[PDB]
């Protein structure tokens, strides 16, 4: 019967309360190396159970949207060092989000101006990536045609998958997590609308998951699957995905990595919602942690606990504007309303500026 | 290579950094029962990678000091239960600290004037425990005469702290940790000076020790051994204790619970100080984590993991003036000085007082 507030085991990993800080690209990374601002604002949200680093790009060609940092030079290894750090010294736990954005990119963002890599030759319809134009302005901009990898390319990006997870091991990282949810090469590779290969790398379930385990694998080589999770949007079609195999795919891969040892599903949630018994479905097909995100508040957190579907509850806009977010939970007390519009680039405002709760004792 | 900010595994703990809250009895418990200035006080010191709580009681003839708490009640558990969320929620473990003051007593503070307990009847020579008076003031007082327990009487004292561990396990807390340090029944059993029993729980080394791993294989059956700490002080001879022994019976100790799988064995330091070799042996005979204690600083307690000497490194005075601690060895700021005058008694005032460093960003 665990609140929100029980310690949980994830993985080899211990949690102190079941309120996770989701994945929250924030572009404030403009040469695209983590820097002491990032150390404070990682640092103010250190009381989550886990943090779940922004999308980090593995790879130059990983990119689609600009001010977002890497984990494929030393000094981007080094100024991850320093917020790892920094998230160790106010007692946190962090997971780097490892990103190759796939077809969701655009020669302008692509270093030589390269073509965005893909399964299958696919434009994402009606999708935009964020660009810095020759002008020196950014903005959103529609994604190009992608070339579909060569069969003989594909292990190099699953290198630069073990790459990037060598250095978050070397950085300090408790975890990775691999992103296959949204905008990013592993999803694309899984659906049956962006996934048209003939290759062992498409046409059955098997097939357009070997990738995506392969991905899995190289990075499990390097944490032990104990500290690995992987993040999924089974029902999502975002950035013109399509699947007409979600249901299959997800109970195929919940078998897989189950038997992998994995720490984590974390499933991004659809509100094209999800069938009844589906979520009672993961549960036993998978027995490691389940986290889910999409909306959640702290009742509708307690209830997925109560349940018994999930483990823990990741929050993401919540913990955007509160820092302190688990124990605003406790308390009950009000939460500060984000601001949509400094979500992404700039810096300070709208970053490390939301105010944590005075309780009357603390002083700075 | 650890660092401060290197997560350790404690038996089966995560922990974020290995700058640890020693257990620091403050006596802001008039009624024994915690509230929610506990709540607040070990909430901002969260950040630890272990906090160790204040001694607590494990029962009325268990206690020397008034204003400190217990864990023999409903209403008290409630109250720690209270205190344990609030430090979950704000991200950090919390391991309760299970006492016994055995002879360091009197009559005063004992329930109905009963006499003090030991192993032996032998008064604590020079020492004072801390007592309210009938007219309700509350002083140091000298320590009494204490009987020596019947053989028969030992098996309830070892129920005891087994009925305070189930509380704790309700409680939530990460872990206990069994107090031999100083002014405790468990260290009295254990030095040559205090234990001039001829049953079976005095004469030998093997002897002297058997009530002790008795309390700690009661209280490893409710928490797990991986969950079990214990705090020892070779070498000292506080509140009166002399001790023949102590590098023969450290050593034994040092095995006995090496085999039994403890997280870990915490010294208080001497400074009669260590002789040379103790600290390499301690490493060879125990295979969990080694916590030392006693006046370190940054540079001090690197120099211990550098050693290969200890996993971890406790703080208590400057723990007391610093919530954020660890922060403050990251960035070398400097430390808010202790006043030793509101150590004990009263209320907020030396307690959650003290500020936490200003970063420029952090609002409340
Ligand atoms: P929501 O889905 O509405 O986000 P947007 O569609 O505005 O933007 C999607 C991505 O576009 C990028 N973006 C969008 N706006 C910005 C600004 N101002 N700076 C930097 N980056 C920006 C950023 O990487 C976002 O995650
Ligand atoms: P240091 O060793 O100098 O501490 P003291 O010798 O003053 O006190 C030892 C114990 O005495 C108690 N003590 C000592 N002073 C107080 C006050 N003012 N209130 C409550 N309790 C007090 C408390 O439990 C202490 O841990
Ligand atoms: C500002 C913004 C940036 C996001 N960046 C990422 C991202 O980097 N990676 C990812 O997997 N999801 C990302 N998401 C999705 C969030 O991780 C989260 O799942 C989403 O906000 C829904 O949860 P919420 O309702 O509690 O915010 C982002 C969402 C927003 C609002
Ligand atoms: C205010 C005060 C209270 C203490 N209370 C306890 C206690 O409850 N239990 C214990 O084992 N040690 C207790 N100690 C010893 C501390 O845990 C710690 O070992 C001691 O202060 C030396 O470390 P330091 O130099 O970093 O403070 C206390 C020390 C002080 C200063």
């Amino acid at each position: 019967n665990p609140g929100l507030f029980t310690p949980l085991q994830l993985g080899s990993l211990s949690l102190p309360n079941r309120v996770i800080m989701a994945p929250l690209t924030r572009s404030r990374t403009p040469d695209s190396v983590p820097g002491r601002l990032q150390q404070i604002y990682y640092g103010q949200r250190a009381s989550a159970g886990l943090i779940i680093s922004e999308a980090t790009n593995i790879s130059p060609t990983a990119r689609g949207y600009v001010y977002t940092p890497g984990i494929w030079t030393d000094a981007q290894e080094a100024g991850w060092k320093g917020v790892v750090e920094a998230v160790h010294a106010k007692g946190g736990r962090i997971a780097l989000q490892l990103w190759h954005v796939g077809r969701v990119s655009h020669e302008l963002v692509q270093p030589d101006g390269q073509q965005p890599v893909a399964p299958s030759a696919l434009k994402a319809e009606g999708a935009e990536c964020f660009v810095e134009f020759e002008d020196g302005t950014a903005g959103l901009h529609p994604t190009s045609t992608p070339r579909a990898l060569e069969t003989d390319e594909i292990p190099g990006i699953v290198e630069d998958y073990r790459q990037a997870a060598q250095r978050a091991k070397r950085a300090g990282f408790d975890m990775v997590e691999v992103h296959a949810a949204a905008a990013c090469l592993p999803n694309q590779f899984l659906a049956t609308g962006t996934n048209r290969r003939t290759d062992q790398y498409g046409g059955s379930i098997e097939n357009r998951a070997r990738f995506p385990l392969e991905v899995v694998d190289a990075v499990a080589e390097v944490f032990g699957p104990e500290r690995v999770g992987i993040r999924l949007t089974p029902f999502l079609e975002l950035f013109g995905l399509t699947d007409d195999e979600p249901e299959a795919m997800a109970f195929y891969l919940a078998g897989e990595l189950d038997r992998r040892g994995l720490a984590y599903l974390h499933f991004n949630e659809p509100d094209i919602t999800y069938p009844e018994g589906f979520r009672e479905q993961m549960r036993q097909r998978f027995k490691g942690g389940l986290i889910y995100c999409g909306n959640y508040d702290a009742g509708r957190a307690q209830a997925r606990l109560d349940d018994n579907t999930a483990d823990a509850v990741a929050f993401g806009r919540p913990f955007i504007a509160n820092p302190d977010l688990p124990e605003r939970f406790r308390l009950g007390a009000a939460l500060n309303e984000p601001d949509p519009s400094t979500f992404y680039g700039g810096a300070e405002v709208g970053y490390t500026d939301y105010p944590f709760l005075d309780n009357g004792h603390d002083r700075l």
